[PDB]
């Protein structure tokens, strides 16, 4: 019953400060513009210990499967090759990506009927809010 409250199909309804977060990460102009337009569908499922997050959009489709606490290699939508670790901390999924001596953290939280995603790179935060599809 791990991650029960995250499981489902979610749709992005708002994004704040995402272009600035992507600049802080190092994403180039053309990818920022096309990526920032996307309104993805995030599909979260659990099978035993394995959590899968599948995200579908006009920009990119991605899929990650993982076990909490167990590092995995991820190719992000902006083509970074990162080493990722996802843990549960006080009911928040905390996803750390490491590449080229850099780090970014993505937190996914259940708040009311929404799933709230906070992406942090150094001092820059972006918030992306999802509703049930
Ligand atoms: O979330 C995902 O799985 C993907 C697929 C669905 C759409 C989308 C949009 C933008 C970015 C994205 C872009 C730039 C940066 Cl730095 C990080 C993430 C990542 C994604």
């Amino acid at each position: 019953h791990m991650c029960d409250a995250f499981v489902g199909t979610w749709k992005l309804v708002s994004s704040e400060n995402f272009d600035d977060y992507m600049k802080e990460v190092g994403v180039g102009f053309a990818t920022r513009k096309v990526a920032g337009m996307a309104k993805p569908n995030m599909i979260i499922s659990v099978n035993g210990d394995v959590i899968t997050i599948k995200s579908e959009s006009t920009f990119k489709n991605t899929e990650i499967s993982f076990i909490l606490g167990q590092e995995f290699d991820e190719v992000t939508a902006d083509d970074r090759k990162v080493k990722s670790t996802i843990t549960l901390d006080g009911g928040v999924l905390v996803h750390v990506q490491k590449w080229d001596g850099k780090s970014t953290t993505i937190k996914r939280k259940r708040e009311d009927d929404k799933l709230v995603v906070e992406c942090v790179m150094k001092g820059v935060t972006s918030t992306r809010v999802y509703e049930r599809a």
